[PDB]
DNA sequence: GAAGGGGGGCTATAAAAGGGGGTGGGGGCTCTCTTCCGCATCGC
């Protein structure tokens, strides 16, 4: 995966934008899904 | 037919006369925010 970084990312944070260049969502699994690849 | 020659008109100078014509001068690239339109929704 690729995520915007450096100056272009700094702009998105201070130029707060409705549509980021590379929106992302880090999801953490709660139950047995976290420790089981099949269940994940 | 080329070339030199001769005769005559053009040029300026003043001045008057009177009118036509010439001349010049007026006038009828990217990101963000805002606005408008179509739609579906309820309401009465």
């Amino acid at each position: 995966k690729n995520v915007t970084l450096g100056v272009p990312r700094l702009k998105e944070l201070i130029n707060i934008s409705k549509k980021p260049k590379t929106p992302s969502l880090t999801v953490f699994l709660l139950g047995q899904s976290a420790r089981d690849a099949e269940r994940a």
